[PDB]
C-alpha cells in the first residue's frame, strides 16, 4: 500500500489509537473530494487506505481529527483537525508515510517517501 | 493584535521571510470566507492581519504557503502549505501567535494563547 | 544579547515559565565548565545570559530542566531535561535564539541565528 | 529488545541512514558510562542495542550524531549532535522507542514507551 499514516500523542508518549482519519483528493472544480478514511490501530497506525492503481498523481489532503481524540482524553485542544496537504508524484519514492506527533496546542507531521 | 503568525526556517536557523498567509473565517453556511491576508516580514512575524472588534468567535483556517517558499530556495517540498485550523474566542477574546516551523518534509505548528 | 532562550508548552499553549536553564562550555581539556544560568520569565524568555564579550568561540551546552517543570504541573515526563549543545562565534560574533517546544514525552529545540 | 531508535530526515523526507548512535548509562560517579552504540540502518533504525537484562532502571543518555550526519549530506547544521536523557522505569511500559526528526536547525525528539 502506497499510503500509510501514523500518529502518536506527545503527551503520553504513545501510539495515537482510534483517531479518525480522513483522506480526500482535489477535484477539478477545486472541492475536495472524499478518498479514503478509517481509524488508526492499536500501534496508531491506519494501513490499507488505498492502492496503488487508484492513488494517481494529484492533490491530496490527510485530515487527522485531533480534537475528537484530545477530548477523548479530557484535554483541552487548540486544533479543530490537523490537515496534511501535498501532490503525490511518480517520479519519486513510491511510499508514503504521514506520521504526526499530537500535543494539544501543537502538531507536528512529517512526510517519509520511500522506494 | 488578536492575532499574529510567526514562521522559521529550520533549514536555514532563520526567520522565513516573505512567506504568504492567508486566513479564512467559517461562514454560516460552512464555507471557507475571506479573512485577512499578509506576508512575513524580515523577522518571520505578521502582524495587523485584524482588530479585536472584527475577530469575532469562529473557526479560523490559517494557510501558510510552504510552498512557494521552499521553492524560491530551491527545494522542492513535500507540502502545498501549512493549515492550521481552530476555533477562536469561545470563550471571550484572546490573543493567539500561530507559529511554524518549516523544514521540507515536516512542519510543526504551535499556538500560544493569553489573555488580553 | 548574544544568547536568548525561549521555552513554550504545547500542553498549556502558553510559555513555559519560571524554567531553569544552565549553560556550560567545554574547557580547554574537554570538560564542561558552568558558564551562565537563570529562569525563564513569565513570557517564557531569558535573557541576559551573558554579553558579547564573554560570549566567545567555543562549544556551549544549554540545558534546560524540564523535568522540574512538568513534576511541578503534575505531570511525570519522559525526559531528564533538554539539551542543546553547538559550537557558537567560530565564524564571528552571532545572536542565538535557542527555542524549546515542551510536551511530556516529546520536545523539539531550534536556533535561530542572527548577525549583529 | 527493549530500547530501538529511529531518526527520520526532514529536509530529505527520508530515514537518516548511517547516523552514528551511542548510549550511555549514569554511573555511581556521575559520569557517562558507553553502554550500547550502533548506525541506523537503511530504515533509519538502530535494533539490538540492549537486552531485557542489562536495561535496568537508571539515567540513560542517547547521543545521536547528527553533525556528521549534515556534513555528509553537505548541509551546514547547528547542533554538536541530538542528546535524549531519560530515566528507564520499571513500572511502566517496556519497550522503549526514542525517535528523532532531524532538520539542520531544529531537532525534535519523542519517546513511544509501549507495552
Amino acid at each position: 500500500c502506497p499510503l500509510m499514516v501514523k500518529v502518536l500523542d506527545a503527551v503520553r508518549g504513545s501510539p495515537a489509537i482510534n483517531v479518525a482519519v480522513h483522506v480526500f483528493r482535489k477535484a477539478a472544480d477545486d472541492t475536495w473530494e472524499p478518498f479514503a478514511s478509517g481509524k488508526t490501530s492499536e500501534s496508531g497506525e491506519l494501513h490499507g487506505l488505498t492502492t496503488e492503481e487508484e492513488f494517481v498523481e494529484g492533490i491530496y489532503k490527510v485530515e487527522i481529527d485531533t480534537k475528537s481524540y484530545w477530548k477523548a482524553l479530557g484535554i483541552s485542544p487548540f486544533h479543530e483537525h490537523a490537515e496534511v496537504v501535498f501532490t503525490a508524484n511518480d517520479s519519486g519514492p513510491r511510499r508514503y508515510t504521514i506520521a504526526a506527533l499530537l500535543s494539544p496546542y501543537s502538531y507536528s507531521t512529517t512526510a517519509v517517501v520511500t522506494n
